[PDB]
Parts: structure tokens; C-alpha cells; sequence
């Protein structure tokens, strides 16, 4: 086969990250599917065998496992069937119709790879140990490997949704008000907690537009991706919340402040949720500490650093705990974050 | 001269930390003088030997620095100067009294370290450049340097001020009501704060005691430490708000929250002073980054993390920042950090 000879050949190039400019471009109107066609045809083998040779290169007993043969066999076979398109015409619309077919297979093969490399986090636990040295190869590798599977997961959604066949751009919307996201992931977590606890907190949401007060805060964004962080940390603070609050009566409301400043846009939730001792804070983050016989969070920064941005904890034990989302304000700014190969 | 010599020999040797029950052992009574001076004779002569080992293995062109080579002789002087009573007796009230003497005088002598360290950062900055592998060497060498000097400083403090020939022992507090701290660093900053801008913001202060509710927040604790802390945290603070407000009439005031956990103390400063970017957070405990032709957040975090605690900022630009002191709420967790060597 030349499946090694692909790798080497294009993990020779370096991956190339896009703008929220860029993604607005190449999806402004339908016109453009053969330049997305051909971005995509030389990217997709680029970034797909950057990641897969860092694979090649874990040790062996990490390698050898089933889970990474499994995930790596799932890569192997993705990337040959990009490679196909390689000396097609763009001209063609059988081949744009195709290669869109393609990437919709190629997504879905890999739908299971978050609980799959999960079950290699507790296989290796089990049968070499927790030690602080693996936790800091495993942090190191897991994190290269989801942001990878992030942008790669970006680029095949504003592909397959705008070249199916405005005022959203496939994944992106131009125009996010970030206090209704906020609102949905609530109601999300609210119905899950009263379904599973009887109670739920409330939401006091407060809005600052330093700029231009009183003005609804909106930005360019994936609000697919701020749903995702937001919902996590709603779980998470709504559990604290009604769990820390048994015996009590009052439940505390869960505030949420929208800050928009000059080049930060800030979202902190705050809860009353007893808090966390602050040695137990790094652990939130970690795959193989929060992985028992708790990928939110470690994931959750991942979306939050994928365009520049962060996702911070600060919490004080004995009464609750800040989550603070840092996004990028602006649209220039909010550029693709892949891993350094 | 032997000095060479000293630092090889004592250099093998690790540095102890010291507890906080360790701490008010020896500062229980007077009759403990001779163990204190047979536990310093060796122990400071260590530390000194560690951190000079260290000093001697910075690049030429750092270690060639009039500032280097004076701080580096005040380091060789003040070992000397202690080397002196390894062969005496401790029986001899004279040596007792002479030892006491000379530690006043190595205090002191090392009194301008930290202006002049700092000298040395500007000159480094204007002789090759401040690129970030030179911030990273010299943020982790002036971290260990100054953590160094505070834990020599400490010991040099509780043998001065408790063998000078209670409800305090020394420079700690066993019963130090966190809230009295907070007022009088606001206090001072308040006086600075209405001399300098003609006005101030108010304070308010919550405490929230977890495991016994409306009970005062105590601990066992250095307070002159967690004053610094307070202190350059107020003077921060009452700045951004007071220049962020200039157009405006309403002067946010200053919230204080003190947290007792079953481990943590927590105290966090919130203030509506505008906030700022998550880009500048780095910069603001950067010694090469705040140096300018502004140590006061570095080294305060030094302090807390003296005592296993940390000092963390979280900024919402375009409103305000929340600064959270970590503590050890327990004096049995509450042991010396000191520098790896
Ligand atoms: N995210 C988040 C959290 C928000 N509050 C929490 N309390 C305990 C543990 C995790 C959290
Ligand atoms: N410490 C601290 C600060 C608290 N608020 C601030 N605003 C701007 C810059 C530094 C700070
Ligand atoms: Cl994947
Ligand atoms: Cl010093």
C-alpha cells in the first residue's frame, strides 16, 4: 500500500489556518464550490497526515493498542479517499457532487472517536499506571489530536452545508446574539436538571457593551461551538448548584455576564455551588484524572482555543464557582488555532 | 579565599522546609535560642550556597552585570559572615547575642536587591533585546531568586524579632483575622488613592464562613505577607477605577470576599475598573514585560505561593477584574515552597 508514502509526503507541509474572513468567503455564495473543492482536496491530505504521523510516532505500547489501531485505521482509509479526487476536474460537476458525498462518509467514520480514545485513556491507566510524567503525554497528544479533529470536522461543515444543492454561513453566523445562545444552553441544562434532581436553578443574565451601552451584544461566530461550552458549564454549575443546596430551601441563581470590549468578548457564569478546592481545579482539565471505570471541560477549551480564544475556571470553596469563556471580539482576530507540527 | 570552596560544599546539601507548626515551635519561648542557632548556622549557609550555585551558572554576559557581581557580593559576604559561628558554642550567651547581631546586618545589607535586580532586567533589555527564550530564563530565574530571599528573609525575621532578649510569634499571627487586613491595606491604598486622584472608591467586605456561618474568618498566617498582597492588589484596583470613572459621577466601589473552606482561604478583589484584554494577563506578572525606563504582582504572587497558595487574575475587559489570594486554610498544609535545585 501507499499509505505510509502519503503520510510522509504530506506531512512535509504545514497546515494552513483560515480566517473568519476566509470561511465567509469561501461560502459567500455557491459559485465557489470548485475553489472549496480545490482548497480542500490538498488540506484535508495535509492536515489528516500531520496528525497521523505524530500517531506513528507514540510508543509503541501506546501504538500497539486496539483503540489507536482502530482510530488510525479510520484515518488511513479517510485519507484515501481524499487522495482520489486528487487528479479529478473541478470542472466536473460529478466530481463536486461526489467529493461532498465523500467528506459526509469520511465524518461520519470517525462520529465515535471522543469515547473510543476515552477507552484508551482507561486502558492505559489500568495497565501502566496514572503517573504525573503519562498524564502530561497523554494532556499533550489528546489535545494536538482533538484540535486537529476540530478544525478538520470545521472545514467539512461549511463544505457539505452551504454547497447542498444568506443570513447563516453553514456553521457560522454573522450576527450571534450571545445572550440567546446563552438562554438555549440554559434551557437545555434546566430541563435535564429538573428531569434528574426536581429543581433547577434560575438565570440572571446582564449584558455590558462597553462600547455602545444598551445596544444588544453580537458577534461573528460558530454558535454550535459556544452551545457546546455553554451547556457544559451550565451541567456543571447547575449539579453543584441543587446538589450543594439539599438541605436547604433557597437555590441560588447561575449569572451569567456578557462583557463585549475592545478586542475581548468575556462570558462569565457564576454559581453558588459550594466552590472546589483550588488542587482540584487542574484535574477538571485533565483527560486521564477526570477519565473513571468528564471530557466536557478539557474539549470545552479546546472550541474556545480553536479561534483564539480560552476557557478559564476560578472558583472559591465553601461558596461557588466562576467559568469565564474568552472569545475573540472581532472578526480579524478570530483566526483558526491548529496544533504546531 | 574559600568562598568557592563554601558554595561547592554546601551546595550538596538540599534546603528543609519549614511548617507552620515548625514556625511556632521555635518561637514558643525564649528557651529555644540555641536550637534556632544551631538549626540557622547550617540551614542558611544551604540556602545561600543553593542560590549562589545558581547565580554562578547564568550566562556570561548576565553574569558579568555590575548588578549581578554587587548582589553576588553581598551573597558571599553574608555567607562568610555566617560560616563564623559554625565553631562556636552555643552555651555562650555572647554567641547567641552576636548571631542575632549579624543577621540584622545581612538583612539589611540586602535591603536594595530587588530595585537593583530590577535595574539589571532594563539593562538586559537594552543590551540584547527582550525576546520571549530571554523573558522565559530570567522569569524563571528571578521566580526562584526571589522566592529564595523571601524564605531567607523569614527565617532571619522569626529569630530577631522573638530572640530580641505571646499573641504574636514573631511575624506570625495565629489568630489573624483576615478581614482587619483587608481594611487596613485598603486604608492605605485609600489615603494614596484620595492624595493622588482627589478621590476613592469605597470598600465593602463579605465573608462567607462555610463550615460555620456569621463566625469571624481566622487563620494562622504572616500578616505583613498577605498585607504586600492586599496592598499592590488595592493600589491596582483603585487605579482602573478611578481613571476608568473620570467622566462619570458613580465610583464603583471595591467588593471584598473572604471564603473559609475545609483547605482553601480564598480572597477575592473585585473591581468595575474596565478590565483588560486577556492578551495583556501574561505581560502583568512578566518582570521583563513590566519593566520599563511595576514588580509588584510577581513578587506578590511569590508570597502567596510561599505557603503553598497561589495569587490568580481573571479580567473582563470592557467592565471590570476579580484578583483571588489562595490559601491554605489549614496550618498543617501551610509549609515553606522553596526553589527546586
Ligand atoms: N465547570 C464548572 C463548574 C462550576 N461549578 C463547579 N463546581 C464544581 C465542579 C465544577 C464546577
Ligand atoms: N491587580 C490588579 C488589577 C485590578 N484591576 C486592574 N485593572 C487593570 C490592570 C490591573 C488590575
Ligand atoms: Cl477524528
Ligand atoms: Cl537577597
Amino acid at each position: 500500500g501507499s499509505a505510509p508514502k502519503y503520510i510522509e509526503h504530506f506531512s512535509k507541509f504545514s497546515p494552513s489556518p483560515l480566517s473568519m474572513k476566509q470561511f465567509l468567503d469561501f461560502g459567500s455564495s455557491n459559485a465557489c464550490e470548485k475553489t472549496s473543492f480545490t482548497f480542500l482536496r490538498q488540506e484535508l491530505p495535509v492536515r489528516l497526515a500531520n496528525i497521523m504521523k505524530e500517531i506513528n510516532l507514540l510508543p509503541d505500547r501506546v501504538l500497539s493498542t486496539p483503540s489507536v489501531q482502530l482510530v488510525q485505521s479510520w484515518y488511513v482509509q479517510s485519507l484515501l479517499d481524499i487522495m482520489e479526487f486528487l487528479d479529478k476536474d473541478p470542472e466536473d460537476h460529478r466530481t463536486l457532487s461526489q467529493f461532498t458525498d465523500a467528506l459526509v462518509t469520511i465524518r461520519n467514520r470517525h462520529n465515535d472517536v471522543v469515547p473510543t480514545m476515552a477507552q484508551g485513556v482507561l486502558e492505559y491507566k489500568d495497565t501502566y499506571g496514572d503517573d504525573p510524567v503519562s498524564n502530561q503525554n497523554i494532556q499533550y497528544f489528546l489535545d494536538r489530536f482533538y484540535l486537529s479533529r476540530i478544525s478538520i470536522r470545521m472545514l467539512i461543515n461549511q463544505h457539505t452545508l452551504i454547497f447542498d444543492g444568506p443570513k447563516h454561513i453553514g456553521s457560522i453566523d454573522p450576527n450571534c446574539n450571545v445572550s440567546e445562545v446563552v438562554k438555549d444552553a440554559y434551557d437545555m441544562a434546566k430541563l435535564l436538571c429538573d428531569k434528574y434532581y426536581m429543581a433547577s436553578p434560575d438565570l440572571e443574565i446582564q449584558e455590558i457593551n462597553a462600547a455602545n451601552s444598551k445596544q444588544p451584544i453580537h458577534m461573528v461566530y460558530v454558535p454550535s461551538h459556544l452551545y457546546h461550552m455553554l451547556f457544559e458549564l451550565f451541567k456543571n454549575a447547575m449539579r453543584a448548584t441543587v446538589e450543594s443546596h439539599e438541605s436547604s430551601l433557597i437555590l441560588p441563581p447561575i449569572k451569567v455576564m456578557v462583557a463585549l470590549g475592545e478586542e475581548d468578548l468575556s462570558i462569565k457564569m457564576s454559581d453558588r455551588g459550594g466552590g472546589v478546592p483550588l488542587r482540584k481545579i487542574e484535574r477538571l482539565f485533565s483527560y486521564m484524572y477526570s477519565t473513571a471505570p468528564g471530557y466536557g471541560l478539557p474539549i470545552s477549551r479546546l472550541y474556545a482555543k480553536y479561534f483564539q480564544g480560552d476557557l478559564q475556571l476560578f472558583s472559591m470553596e465553601g461558596f461557588g464557582t466562576d467559568a469565564v469563556i474568552y472569545l475573540k471580539a472581532l472578526s480579524t482576530d478570530s483566526v483558526e488555532r491548529l496544533p504546531v507540527y
